[PDB]
């Protein structure tokens, strides 16, 4: 049975730089019209991300075509949303693909398109907070974290402020509650972005790794990360922007989605209760993988195409919360399943 | 009539992060069967880079359809070299493309593919060397004069430029090339992620490397000033990459007298909006030049101006980030001649493979 017929339903597309989400979700409505009850009926993933392939037709066509073709309801209203993947173009070459994206819906009619844009990276952030927040059941101080492939957003409570942009700041009004919201996103600090400057780094990779460059791994989970922190620091300010922030304003429980919840859930890592902190992931990275001799580790786990990136990773991910954002390495960050896929689509549905 | 029907011809590919470039060369050979007299006789670039499209059959299929299918010429050698955008994949990624490329070409009448295979950015920076050296015509002599060359692509960068052999310095970034009956000993290095594209996704929010108004993608206005920008990309060259460190004391040791650039930086400086004499410029002026006609502009009016230059938008940045790169990087004397070459010579790195006896 359509759930459809007897409830709201949207279909909302997170079109991510590594791969686009279809999620569609039924839901009701309380007497201020706010969504309640809000299921996910269906959800498809396709890889690779809207915006690297070729802005032409025939592939736009077949992208959407591929996507959308298994859904067992349609004629149902969509948001296609992308992310920091389509930031990362000129606004000339985003246009490419929207008039394509606007003339396949146009020219069709199972779905009745809403709106297709890049969003900014803080209402990503926005929409992070309330997805994550719905889920924890906690919108009837919680910051959240996503670990996105280009861009990483953070978003915590902070009063109404004169001092901060308009633009890091939310205030909302859900469920009768008055909600004020920090968001900031970090563009070019997702894990694909961020690994393209340190691939000759033989610190952050295990020992005999064959650099591009010719050069073998020696990895030290340590030195990577100072490597990776300099990126964090030097270069974009994640320090000087959050920690103060943060100081005034702390988060009692962190919540994380994005690339962390695979990392922490592969078979390289043990964390329990889907929760991890800093310290341990790094201790993790740096002897289970950056220690490691390379071929031998390589050949003992050959069913994780992100093996050789973990140690990586694992120093990058204390860069940026510990270093960047000062969170103290022993406190508690908890992640999401990945068997969850939860990403920030459900923020769509309750904001509007 | 191909000349390739009276003299020995090869196909070279360049696999670049942005897009490939196919050449084909004739030439001769002399009393060693170096190759001489190297012309160009083909030449097709399309877009997007190889490394960005998807390794299935049908895509790889469709791509070197488009790369090679109207050349004149197939009963040649083939050498297919990808770079820096395929060094950004992992050996397993890539061995897909490989897998599918080797196929593909199997089933050509023809081509007799030699090689594909990614190239260590090293080996890239010697062919970079060597084809600008070709041009120049300094390989037959032993020279009075030490010529640097850059090659400033979408995803890394090479210096080289003649060094003594160091022990000192890794076996990586030194090469000795024999050729022409010459012995040349070479510093190399590539700057894997400093390539125009990949540097350019660390700044793409901060206003002072766009046109003011320029809408950022996180929502605020550019509000360009060349020097600020530059200086920010500096911590990219510097704090992150250490470009001063390992680069600067090597060409105090071992001076260059003569800069040549090749790649993306040749279609910058030959834009409308720049003003430079005999294909040479200095960071100077390319820094003062970004500044005034691009970051202190209205981003509107700029745009309306150029509605179908698809690279403008980001000239205040590149300005500011080659000025980074060669002078607070490599320590290039900002007033120094910088050779440049027209990018209707189709010159990249693809003459110093058909001189790979050397
Ligand atoms: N098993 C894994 N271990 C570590 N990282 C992983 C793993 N699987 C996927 N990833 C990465 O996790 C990162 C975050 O993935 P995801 O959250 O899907 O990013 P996205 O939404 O596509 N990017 P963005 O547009 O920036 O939000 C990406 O860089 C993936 O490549
Ligand atoms: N017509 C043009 N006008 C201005 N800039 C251009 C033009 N065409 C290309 N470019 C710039 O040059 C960059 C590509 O430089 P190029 O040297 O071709 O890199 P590549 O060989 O593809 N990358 P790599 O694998 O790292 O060597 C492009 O991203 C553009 O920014
Ligand atoms: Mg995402
Ligand atoms: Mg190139």
């Amino acid at each position: 049975t359509n759930p459809c017929e007897k409830h709201s339903c949207i279909a909302v597309i997170d079109a991510g730089s590594t791969g686009s989400r279809l999620h569609i979700y039924s839901y009701d409505t309380d007497d201020t019209n706010t969504p309640i009850h809000i299921e996910e009926i269906w959800n498809k993933k396709i890889k690779p991300g809207f915006a690297s392939i070729q802005p032409n037709s025939v592939t736009i066509d077949a992208y959407l075509t591929m996507l959308l073709a298994d859904a067992p309801i349609h004629n149902i209203p969509v948001y296609f949303y992308a992310t920091a993947g389509m930031r990362l173009l000129p606004q000339s070459q985003q246009k490419k693909y929207y008039d394509e994206l606007d003339y396949w819906f146009r020219q069709q009619s199972q779905w009745q398109l809403v709106e297709a844009k890049t969003i900014t990276g803080n209402d990503e952030a926005l929409f992070d907070w309330l997805a994550v927040n719905y889920k924890l059941d906690t919108l009837k101080s919680v910051g959240v974290m996503d670990m996105g492939g280009a861009s990483v957003q953070i978003v915590f409570p902070m009063p109404k402020n004169a001092e901060i942009s308009k633009h890091n700041q939310v205030e909302l009004n859900i469920y009768g509650q008055n909600i004020n919201l920090y968001v900031h996103s970090f563009l070019g600090l997702g894990q694909t972005e961020m690994s393209h400057q340190f691939l000759n780094s033989p610190s952050c990779f295990a020992n005999d790794y064959p650099l591009p460059d010719g050069e073998s791994g020696q990895g030290n989970a340590p030195s990577c990360k100072e490597e990776v922190t300099s990126l964090m620091n030097s270069v974009h300010k994640v320090n000087q922007q959050i920690q103060p922030l943060l100081a005034l304003n702390p988060v009692n429980e962190w919540y994380s989605i994005g690339g962390i919840s695979n990392l922490a859930s592969s078979q390289l890592f043990h964390f329990e209760n889907s929760e991890l902190t800093n310290q341990s992931l790094l201790q993790q990275g740096d002897n289970q993988i950056c220690h490691q001799q390379w071929d031998i580790l390589n050949g003992q786990y050959p069913d994780d195409e992100y093996l050789y990136q973990y140690c990586l990773l694992s120093s990058y991910y204390y860069a940026l919360m510990v270093d960047g954002y000062g969170i103290n390495p022993n406190q508690t960050i908890h992640y999401i399943p990945p068997e969850q896929n939860l990403d920030w689509t459900i923020g769509v549905v309750l904001h509007r």
